[PDB]
């Protein structure tokens, strides 16, 4: 453990995505709802969470009875260092099948 | 680790109260809300966590 200094040498189970984090993002959406009541002046909320699994990114969409981000920002096409027909297909189908 | 057999010898960070558990309890409350709309017939939900 004297040599564990790089971030990729640990599993970050205690410092990222803890119980209660999504409720803080939902209270940000509630604060912005008081400025969205006038028609044509809806206020947008997007979230950025990168280097993440697709099943954790999709949780920022919320639930059908609980509002959260309007969308989380999708950067999975930006992470393609080389392009191919199979690699573009799996990025498009991962987002469309996993999002609610 | 061959002798770790009692439940009190581990910290249960991965098997109790995970991310997403409270949302399952909130969806139980939403199911019971469809039977609570008539006045005087509210449906109670209590949770036990000791």
């Amino acid at each position: 453990p004297d040599t564990v200094t790089q971030y990729s040498e640990l599993y970050h189970d205690f410092t990222t995505t803890q119980v209660g984090m999504h409720d803080i993002v939902r209270s940000f959406r509630q604060t912005m709802d008081q400025y969205s009541t006038e028609p044509g002046r809806y206020r947008f909320m997007g979230t950025e969470a990168y280097a993440e699994s697709i099943d954790r990114t999709v949780m920022y969409y919320g639930l059908p009875f609980i509002q959260e981000a309007d969308f989380p920002f999708n950067n999975y096409l930006s992470m393609l260092d080389t392009v191919s027909g199979n690699s573009v297909y799996e990025v498009i189908t991962s987002w469309m099948e996993n999002m609610p």
